[PDB]
């Protein structure tokens, strides 16, 4: 039965559930699709690989022998078979190598979730309607000329800096999203002070799982050292910072970005990386202090939530490894997803 969903909603389902995009990502990661096809991927496979990366991180830091490190590296590549052609598999003997593999396993996890979702379940109704229902998310189109659309376009326009200006962002569609059960889950944290409407950028191959299971934290098996501020949910107050996580190109210039209401409370303000396991007593989030911050005078309050749509101005900071701020929560319930944007990247050089 022909779908009654708006074309921009239909086209979003087609995007996030594309199997060719999924396989394209695995190939980019240099995974052997003969030994490890899409359907062979398991949660237990990725969790076991995470455990080996933590074993590697421990081995390196506890002064293990090169043979022990190589054996561990070989175990990883046995579990997630890669195809390097003439090249040899990169030795997982340093922290950078494990951060690369942790990032990959993060992205593979959502690909497993998308494909398992897509292949699972049940006829006589459009497969787009079937797949919209699987997301357990109400996806509404926000009108181009609405007040909220004007606020979101101002947020994108003003929070787009010159350092990242190797592209221009063009907002194609704005979706008002609400995941089944997320409001009730967030209610205890709706109480907390310092709630902000922040950005979360991710690969398009990650949004089926993001809409289905929400924004998650890396599992306990994952190395805490494989993430800058530990295993939490990362956000940005400047669209350009998050837009760099959209993994777009000349070939595919369309990305997906999120606007989430994040209950931050007391922020553990830091200038340099910290591998947070447990947050300090009295703190509810981390604020990675950046050199540039949106103008605090220009802050707006859409639905009681602070929208830091201020134009990029310099902050006090001074001794920091961050150009732009970042916010991190360590409870998946501290996030309430509000909007999903479909962005066009108009790539061009600028000096
Ligand atoms: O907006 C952002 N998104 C992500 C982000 C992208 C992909 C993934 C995943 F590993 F693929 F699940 C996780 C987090 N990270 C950051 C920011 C803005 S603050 C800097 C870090």
């Amino acid at each position: 039965m022909k779908s009654k969903l708006p074309k921009p909603v239909q086209d979003l389902i087609k995007m996030i559930f594309d199997v060719e995009s999924m396989k394209k990502a695995m190939v980019e990661y240099e995974i052997d699709l003969q030994k490890m096809p899409l359907g062979k991927l398991s949660k237990r496979q990725i969790q076991a690989a995470y455990s080996i990366l933590s074993e590697v991180q421990q081995a390196v830091s506890q002064g293990s022998s090169d043979s022990q490190i190589l054996d561990l590296s070989n175990r990883f590549y046995t579990l997630i078979p890669h195809d390097f052609g003439m090249k040899k598999p990169p030795l997982l003997n340093n922290a950078d190598s494990v951060q690369a593999k942790a990032e990959m396993l993060d992205n593979l996890l959502d690909i497993e979730v998308a494909y398992s979702l897509l292949r699972g379940g049940s006829s006589s109704k459009d497969p787009i309607d079937v797949n919209y229902e699987k997301l357990k998310t109400d996806i509404k189109v926000v009108d181009r000329d609405s007040e909220e659309a004007e606020i979101i376009r101002k947020y994108v326009k003003n929070t787009h800096a010159t350092t990242h200006n190797a592209y221009d962002l063009e907002v194609i569609d704005i979706f008002k999203i609400e995941r089944e059960g997320e409001c009730q889950r967030y209610k205890p944290f709706k109480q907390l002070h310092n709630r902000r409407l922040l950005w979360h950028g991710s690969r398009t191959t990650n949004f089926a799982g993001i809409l289905s299971q929400g924004l998650r934290i890396a599992p306990p098996e994952a190395p805490v050292t494989g993430y800058m501020f530990g295993k939490g949910i990362y956000f940005a107050d400047m669209v350009s910072k998050s837009a760099n996580y959209c993994h777009t190109s000349q070939g595919d210039p369309i990305g997906l970005i999120l606007l989430g209401e994040v209950a931050l409370g007391n922020m553990y303000e830091l200038k340099h990386a910290s591998h947070i396991s447990k947050l300090p007593k009295g703190k509810h989030s981390v604020k990675g202090l950046g050199k540039t911050t949106p103008d605090p005078s220009a802050n707006i309050s859409l639905d009681g939530v602070d929208v830091p749509l201020g134009t990029g101005i310099s902050s006090g900071v001074n001794d920091t490894s961050l150009l732009y701020n970042e916010y991190i929560v360590y409870d998946i319930a501290q996030v309430n997803l509000k909007y999903l944007l479909k962005l066009k990247f108009n790539f061009k050089t600028a000096h």
